[PDB]
Order: C-alpha cells, then structure tokens, then sequence
C-alpha cells in the first residue's frame, strides 16, 4: 500500500521488477513496485495455461545476479515449466524479501513529469497518487492479451478463455468440444494438454508458424551439481554472444554447403531439439535463398510427420522467411493431428466469419463448441505502455509520440519524457535475447544510471532528440539488411489491427547492444542531458 514520495517507482513485479527492486535497495535507493497481479511472475503469473513452457533452457533463463540462488535453486527439467518458474520466482522473492516492496491488485493509469520539479506522478486505478524522481517502467513484453478481431465474443454460450489471462483453478475439458483459435506458442503448447481432456478439439489455424521439437528432457543432477561449479563463468559467456545463451553460431552460409551436408547438418539440431537450429548458419536471417533452403528441409520435416498429406500441407507454413516469427518449440503437436479427436481447420481457405453463440462459423461451415481458447497474443512492446496515460515535457503523450512506431534513444528512454526508463522493451534486443539476459542488462545498466545520477547530485535525465533520431534510423537499417521487416509478426505490430508496421526491436545482437550501452555509460551518458 504504496509510499507517497519515492526515489523511484517501478511498474511490474515479473522479472524486470524485482530485479529493479533489489538492485535499487542495495544502491540505497527508496524504491517501490506497483502490481496490476495478485501475486510476482509477470508472464508466468498471468499464463496458466496447461503446457505453458520456457523455450530457453532453464540453465539460461534464470538470474545471475546471485550467487546464492544459483547454488541452491535445482532445476529440474531442460525447459521449465511454468509452475516451475513461479516457484522459482517466488523463491527469490522470498529470499530478498522483495513483496514488502510491491503493492499488488492495482494499475497504474497515468502519469505525468513536472517539468517544475524534475518528477514523475504516478496515478492508480484504487486511487493512489505517488511522485518519483524516476520512473521505471518494467510492464513487460508481452503483457496485455490481444483478442482476435472479431463479432459475436459477447455471443459465445460456452465458456471463453485467453491463454494470457488463464484462471487459477485448473480447467476441465473432459468431455467437452473445444475450440482454439491461434496457433503461435501458446496455441502450440496449449492444445496438445487439451487434446487430451475433450471429446473433440478444432484447431483454428490462421497462418502456419514454424515449430521444431523441443526434446525436452529430465536434468541430470550431476551436470546441475558440475555447471554450478563454475556457473557465473557459464553466465558471462552466455552474455557475450548475439542471443544470450550457448547456442552454436554456425559459420558458414547455407548456400555455400552442398544438399548431402545441409541435410546432414540439419538432421542433427532436428534430432537435438530447440532453437539453436536458427543459427546453423550464419545467413538463415540474412538471404532469402539461404533460408529458403532451411526453411524446406523443415516443411519436408512437417509433412512427414503427418499421417494424411491433405492435413499435413496446411500445417506447413507458407508466405514467410523461417524464422521471422518467433521459432516455437513443439511437444507432441504434430502428433496430435493423427489422433482423431482433432481437427485442423485452416482458415487462410475458410476465413472465420463470425463467432455463433454455438461456436465459431467459417465461409465453410459452423463449429459447435462447449469452450473456446484464444491463443490470440498480446498487443506488443507498446501495448502496456500505451494503456497508462503517460506526459512528457509539453503535455506530449507518449501514445502519440509513438502513434508510428516507437521512438526510443537505445530503446531506453525516449527524449521528451527525462527519467523514464524502459525496461527490455522496443529501440533495444529485448525478446530477440534470452530475456533474462536482455532484462538483468537494463535493470543494471538503468540502476547503474540513477545511482550515477543521485551520486553526481543531478536530476534530470534526457536522452538528445537527435540522438534518438539517429538511434531509430540505426535500428531500421540494421533491421533492413535483415529478414526481419518483410513479414507480418507481433514483432512488428501486425497482430494488431491498425497499429504501426514498424520492426521493432534491435537486431545487432545482445553483445553488441551492451557494448554500446557500456561506451555510453562510460562517456557520462552519452546522449543524455544530465542536470
Ligand atoms: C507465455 C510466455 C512465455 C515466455 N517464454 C519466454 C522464453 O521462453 N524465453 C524468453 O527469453 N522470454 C520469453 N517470454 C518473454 C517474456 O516477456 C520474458 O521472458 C519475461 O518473462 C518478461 O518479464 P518482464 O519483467 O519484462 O515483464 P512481464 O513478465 O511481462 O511482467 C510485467 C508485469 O507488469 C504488470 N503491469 C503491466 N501494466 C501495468 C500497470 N499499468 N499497472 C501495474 N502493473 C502493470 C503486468 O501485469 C505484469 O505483471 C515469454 C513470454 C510469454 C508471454
Ligand atoms: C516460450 C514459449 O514457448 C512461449 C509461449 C507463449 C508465448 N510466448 C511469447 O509470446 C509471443 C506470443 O505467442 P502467442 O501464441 O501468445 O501469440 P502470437 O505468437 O502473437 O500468435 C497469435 C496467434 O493467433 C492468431 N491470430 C491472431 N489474430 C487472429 C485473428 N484476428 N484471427 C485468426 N487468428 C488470429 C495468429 O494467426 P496469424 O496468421 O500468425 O496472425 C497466431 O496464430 C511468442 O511469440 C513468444 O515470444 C512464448
């Protein structure tokens, strides 16, 4: 039940701001939180869903900040699962007794800099007014569940869920005919656990992602015990590569190498399982005819994995560089289509037309439902933000500023708006990085700047207007050598009916981003006017 004057506030309890809260109290910093949540976890508070799952491994997607909680935490499998994670996340806020500091049940609605002062005030939706010297702004990625456009939501008579915002009793589907619409990460984990409960599962596929096979595995618990040993040094070599974990860069190109060696190549990272397939070689992202020819020997992989061809050919994905959506891990996905409890309907053929109070009718045919599951995603980056009437110098919204896409100097602040920080969010590598190294960078690197800051006696950051100009017009021309920009993900705001087609995160590579950041850092901030 929140403070009424703090050095900063932070916004999220996942794990942008815990780590903020920590950070910010060993710095000697007041420091309080703000949690729309009933409870820590962010991502994995909201996401229930049966199967929810990492798609890093759990011995990269965890904190380094520690060395106690490296040592002691056991994980269990090679990805985790999300209750998993939760617990996990509850064990270090635990142990660093970070709840003190978060006041939860509550969103925050708007705030507003006084240009006077040098300071935010930070409104709530219980009613809360606190002021802050800084603000940062830890609410996520993926953080506000996206519907999908559509008529007759508000008709449905069965029961309607987003996997985003699933219910803390677990669900029975037992039974049941179920419907799920969406087939990105969360459509692929969610529907195999509900094939499972219902007499009949349809399967509302609009276009075909890309998914390998996770092989997921039980953990060695000697390999846990020996990796321990010199955990910070595996950490730290995680944090200098492109991604933020041990993948292999390949260093050839996938057009140099022969049929018998690509296939060869590849039949490897098939057999292993996960992501690391993206950088087999090093121009996947960068040539379409390179990735074209990764991209089929995947589809070949798909249709082979499929009893009947004529359901096999929708789910291979067509119209897009591989890789260019989120890749997704899938366990037993493909499987799932020879049972015969389930059913693919595809709906680039057979557009949906409007969902029925008795389901959900295509140009085709209707689809009689007792529940529907909208695997849909979240309005993206900007989304969160964008819900909070956020003021810059000059009454300036930020909603506007970035009505064509995010304006950011390194992703990290916006000039306009002095002492806002972002946290692992557009302008910067973000979700293009094992997250949890994109994230422990930022909160070091916005920490590091606010003790700075308080240890020069200033108050007011700003990143440069032209530095930001100059940031933007980097982002996008890095983001154009790549594959990136040419198709339609919620990376570049196209899930979401109106918003901006921009690209945008970074996409140099985690290395080269802290790189950047630390010359930056180094040179007194940089692009910031400090007073
Ligand atoms: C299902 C799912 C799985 C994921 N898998 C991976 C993965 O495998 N690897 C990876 O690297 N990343 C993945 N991520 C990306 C994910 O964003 C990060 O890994 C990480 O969990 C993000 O944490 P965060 O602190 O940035 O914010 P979030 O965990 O998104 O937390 C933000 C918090 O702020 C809260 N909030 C938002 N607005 C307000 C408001 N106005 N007032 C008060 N509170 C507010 C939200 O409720 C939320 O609690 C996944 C994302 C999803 C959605
Ligand atoms: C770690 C891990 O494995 C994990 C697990 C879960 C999430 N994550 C992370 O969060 C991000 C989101 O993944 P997600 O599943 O929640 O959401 P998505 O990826 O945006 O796909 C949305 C889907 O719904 C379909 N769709 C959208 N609108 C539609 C419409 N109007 N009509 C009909 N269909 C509509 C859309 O169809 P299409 O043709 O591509 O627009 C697509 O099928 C991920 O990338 C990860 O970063 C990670």
């Amino acid at each position: 039940q929140p403070p009424e004057e703090v050095d900063v506030l932070v916004v999220g309890a996942g794990f942008s701001g815990l780590y903020a809260l920590y950070r910010l109290r060993e710095l000697g910093r007041s420091v309080h939180v703000i949690e729309t949540a009933g409870d820590v976890g962010g991502v994995w508070y909201w996401n229930r869903y049966p199967g929810a799952r990492c798609d890093i491994e759990s011995i990269e997607y965890c904190y380094s900040f520690s060395e106690e909680v490296l040592q002691e935490w056991n994980w269990t499998e090679r990805y985790a699962s999300q209750p998993e994670i939760l617990r996990y996340i509850n064990f270090v806020a635990d142990k660093f007794d970070l709840r003190s500091g978060i006041t939860f049940h509550t969103t925050v609605t708007a705030a507003a800099f006084d240009e006077a002062t040098n300071t935010w005030t930070v409104d709530t939706n219980h009613g809360d007014r606190i002021r802050a010297r800084y603000l940062i702004m830890a609410s996520g990625q993926l953080s506000v569940p996206q519907l999908p456009n559509f008529p007759g939501l508000k008709d449905f008579a069965g029961n309607l869920y987003h996997t985003g915002n699933w219910p803390h009793e677990p669900v029975d589907f037992s039974g049941q005919r179920v419907g799920v619409i969406g087939t990105g990460s969360s459509g692929i984990q969610v529907s195999p656990q509900i094939a499972k409960q219902a007499a009949e599962l349809f399967v509302f596929q609009r276009t075909p992602h890309f998914a390998v096979p996770a092989r997921n595995a039980p953990l060695d618990p000697e390999f846990l015990a020996d990796l321990k040993k010199r955990y910070a040094e595996f950490r730290e070599e995680s944090r200098n590569t492109p991604g933020g974990t041990h993948r292999y860069q390949g260093p050839k190109s996938a057009l140099e190498v022969s049929d018998e060696e690509l296939v060869e190549t590849l039949e490897r990272y098939w057999q292993e399982g996960g992501p690391d397939i993206l950088a087999a070689y090093r121009d996947i992202l960068r040539d379409r005819d390179a990735n074209e020819r990764v991209a089929e020997f995947i589809r070949n992989k798909i249709r082979n994995t499929v009893r009947d061809p004529e359901v096999a050919e929708r789910l291979v994905p067509k119209g897009y560089p591989f890789g260019t959506k989120k890749l997704i891990l899938e366990i037993d996905y493909y499987e799932m289509f020879n049972r015969d409890n389930v059913h693919l309907v595809d709906t680039l053929s057979a557009p949906i037309e409007t969902i029925t109070p008795r389901g959900v009718r295509t140009s085709e045919r209707e689809y009689e439902l007792d529940s529907l599951v909208l695997a849909t995603g979240f309005d993206a980056l900007t989304g969160a933000l964008f819900k909070i009437d956020i003021r810059g110098v000059g009454n300036v919204a930020l909603k506007e500023k970035w009505a064509a896409g995010p304006r950011t100097y390194l992703g990290l602040s916006t000039a306009g708006f002095p002492n806002l920080f972002f946290i692992a969010g557009p302008g910067s590598p973000s979700a293009l990085s094992n997250m949890l190294v994109s994230i422990e960078q930022h909160v070091e690197w916005v920490t590091d700047h606010i003790a700075y800051m308080f240890k020069n006696g200033l108050t007011r950051s700003e990143a440069v207007l032209e530095k930001e100009d100059e940031w933007v017009e980097h982002v996008n021309e890095i983001a154009d050598e790549t594959l990136y920009p040419m198709t339609a993900s919620w990376y570049t705001g196209a899930n979401v009916p109106g918003k901006p087609r921009v690209f945008m995160l970074y996409v140099g590579g985690f290395h080269r981003y802290r790189q950047i950041c630390d010359e930056v850092a180094a040179k007194g901030y940089e692009g910031f006017v400090l007073t």
